[PDB]
């Protein structure tokens, strides 16, 4: 069966963000009882105001659709209109910017778990233009976790290992080896996520997933950074900006493989981007869209493909984010229309016959690297109709 | 027996900092094998260059002196001179700024544990002018930890609870209930630190200190902030600056009790301060010393005393940091000579007949508050002569 993941399927939709409303840096989850909301933010390109509406899909732990019917999981109707929008101001590339907060006055959630918001043009309800995915937690267990570059297979070389315990004194679970499903995500990436974990030990009030070989991740590197807050000067990692009607074009400085080196402390935001422009008080309507040109100078890597990776492509490894190789210049190259701001990014290699991207070949794997890991604990005892999300935590090093 | 703690005992010494050399935000520990150094930084007031020298004291887990002799714990001599110094430039208040990195070319450490650096004027070796304290870890165990406002005694009200496991597959310990000594510190404070912990459970490769009543701390509040980067404008929380020979005087805005309210997200640095001044490229020699005036307007609190708290007084609760009460103005008030920069601070109440400060009465206790907790794991099997520090970690929420 089919999996729901945050992805854009329309060329007219850009800069899809899923974050906690009001937060600069966040994770795509909120508490069921809580005061926080998820914010889905995106632009539609063109001058047209367009009527978009959404459906709520309840999913199980693995992001396949659950068997629940809407009345079981939401209060409110499917096909609600997205009313909160505004036109671009003072930009070459025209667009409208849209914002949906959830839960809201029209839709509230009745159960925990994974949710997928599918958006469409009201005229064309069967063509989904994007899916935005977030989770809703009922936090009845506490998770104590650590990340170390000292792992079971090496010692401060190229890996990081996650270790955690589920503390459940106040939510006893008789058979957690069967009734829990755990997902662990590095830097909000699904491609190299881990699941099918077994506890190393189970006490009455503590379930330990420590020393688990599957919880060893390659360490990667700090993401590459780039900024283009105006067309007047060259921002960070920008070689030149030029205008070719109708767009400004940002030539980024040339990138090189970083795997053959020594770790360099850089401060990143683990693949995130931030929409910003010089002297803009509302970048969501004032930031323009420029063609950004990425260049990775190396010989082509055999037996796989290179993908541009980060929140800028929703961490999706597909034909949109895959990079072609220019054999005239001996470079991987890609042009991407992006809204002005600060971007993290990196280059992942996917070996042929795999769906898992690797930081090793181009970015390198350095145990010191600051990464984040989100641990999602889903609960499903025999006879329950759906996967509850009973704990979640994000740990850094 | 007597305990060593970071403290200044001379009126001519100011702005003692203990941090990891090169780090903006740090903890006062380094790894025994590692590439990092502790930096001890301080000013001596006056124009005089003065010859200061230091001794290294090895301490046990509780910061009493161990039975080790210098040859057992250090390579190098006692009474080494502090050579790295520079005079103030362009400041009303004259001083020299001193910097000692450890380990260095003259002193290296042979064992892990707690170290106290006692500094003195070479002329007067029996009068210690300050002690600077840091720890050296041989990290042979990993600590997985969490902090939650959902505790065993309440639920997202006024407390935080720390939960942790010591993962020791690669450093087996037969009787950890006897051979481990654990200290847990909130926001680098010794006054309300916790120890004498018993494991709730001991497996062959995991020791759990979860659900421990002593590991529940009051949550406190984000520290108050203030900045005075020049005498020209009034910085954050500054009401006015004025000159009364020989010093500039900073009148801080009036502070009030914050316990009767709702949590306000503020970004703090958990009691730290940062030496900075406008257009200064070397604040350590360019930042001036002004008299800063603190005011807390409330009725006097009975059955205890109020102390100004933070890195600015090395988190020491004594006669230096205690606040007098002005019954004319109905305010707690204190004048402190401080080097220009950004300061975190707060006001703690110490009940009479106690040495433990409370955030509750003046700052309030809010479960949301971002705090840090450092967990130090010391190891001493029967017959060992000293407490090794075999693991340490700092966790936030
Ligand atoms: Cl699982
Ligand atoms: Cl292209
Ligand atoms: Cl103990
Ligand atoms: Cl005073
Ligand atoms: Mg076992
Ligand atoms: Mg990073
Ligand atoms: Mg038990
Ligand atoms: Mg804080």
């Amino acid at each position: 069966q089919v999996k729901f993941f945050t992805d854009v399927n329309s060329k007219q939709i850009k800069t899809l963000q899923v974050k906690v409303a009001g937060e600069l840096i966040s994770e795509p989850y909120i508490a069921l009882g809580g005061e926080e909301q998820i914010e889905i933010n995106f632009d539609g390109l063109g001058s047209g105001y367009t009527r978009y509406a959404y459906n709520v899909v309840h999913c199980n732990a693995d992001w396949t659709q659950s068997q629940l019917s809407p009345i079981e999981y939401m209060n409110g109707f499917q096909g609600t209109t997205i009313d909160d929008f505004a036109n671009s101001i003072g930009t070459t590339t025209q667009y409208s910017n849209y914002r949906l907060l959830l839960p809201n006055d029209d839709v509230q959630f009745k159960v925990s778990g994974n949710y997928a918001i599918q958006v469409y043009n009201e005229d064309t309800p069967d063509q989904i233009i994007f899916t935005a995915c977030f989770s809703v937690v009922e936090p009845v267990v506490n998770i104590s976790a650590s990340v170390s570059g000292n792992t079971d297979i090496d010692t401060n070389q190229s890996h990081q290992q996650v270790s955690f315990n589920i503390n459940n004194k106040n939510f006893p679970i008789t058979y957690p080896q069967t009734d829990l499903k755990i997902f662990v995500y590095q830097d909000n990436r699904r491609d190299n996520a881990v699941t099918d974990l077994q506890p190393m030990s189970i006490l009455e009030n503590q379930i330990s997933y420590t020393y688990n070989r599957n919880l060893i991740f390659p360490a990667g590197n700090e993401y590459r950074r780039m900024e283009f807050l105006s067309n007047k000067y060259n921002g960070m990692h920008v070689e030149n900006i030029s205008f070719h009607n109708p767009y400004y074009n940002v030539e980024l400085m040339t990138d090189y493989r970083r795997d053959k080196g020594t770790y360099q402390y850089d401060q990143d935001q683990d693949g995130r981007f931030f929409i910003r422009c010089s002297d803009c008080n509302d970048p969501d309507t004032e930031a323009d869209y420029y063609i950004v040109h990425f260049t990775l100078a190396c010989d082509p890597l055999p037996d796989g493909s290179v993908y541009l990776n980060g929140e800028l492509f929703n961490n999706v490894l597909d034909e949109k984010s895959k990079m072609g190789y220019n054999f005239e210049t001996k470079q991987y190259e890609k042009a991407v229309l992006l809204k002005q701001g600060s971007y993290n990014y990196q280059y992942l290699f996917v070996p042929t016959g795999s769906s898992v991207g690797q930081t090793g070949p181009i970015e390198g794997n350095y145990y010191q690297t600051q990464n984040e890991y989100s641990i999602y604990v889903y609960y499903r005892p025999m006879g329950a109709r759906y996967d509850r999300l009973i704990g979640v935590t994000t740990v850094r090093n």
